[PDB]
């Protein structure tokens, strides 16, 4: 149908907007602390602590399969990245502190993305 195509055009433009958001969020992690999944070889107990691991490469695979239906779903993933880190790592660690900074800096990007998604439909 013609509707299914128009739908797919919007999903595709949402994907396009989310890719730009993702790149902007990821620039706020220049240390690449959140770039890849936590290694289960190097942190073998991790899944006893953290039930839903997340990271930027994993978000990017979902993104490119058009797996995000709306901004809310994408934000849930970003928030997992931060929240997981803030639980597993203690307050005085470079990792916790990197998550605080990514949260604070991404807030601005996410604020605008929500306006752009509402605005453009």
């Amino acid at each position: 149908s013609m509707e299914q195509v128009a739908m797919e055009l919007r999903l595709t433009e949402l994907t396009r907007l989310l890719r730009s958001v993702l790149d902007q969020l990821q620039d706020k992690d220049p240390a690449r602390i959140f770039a890849q999944p936590v290694s289960l070889k190097e942190v073998p107990d991790y899944l006893d602590h953290i039930k839903h691991p997340m990271d930027f490469a994993t978000m990017r695979k979902r993104l490119e399969a058009q797996g995000y239906k709306n901004l809310h779903e994408f934000e849930e993933d970003f928030d997992l990245i931060i929240d997981n880190c803030m639980k597993y790592n203690a307050r005085d660690t470079v990792f916790y502190r990197a998550a605080v900074r990514l949260r604070d800096q991404g807030g601005v990007v996410l604020r605008q993305a929500r306006r752009e998604v509402d605005s453009i439909g």
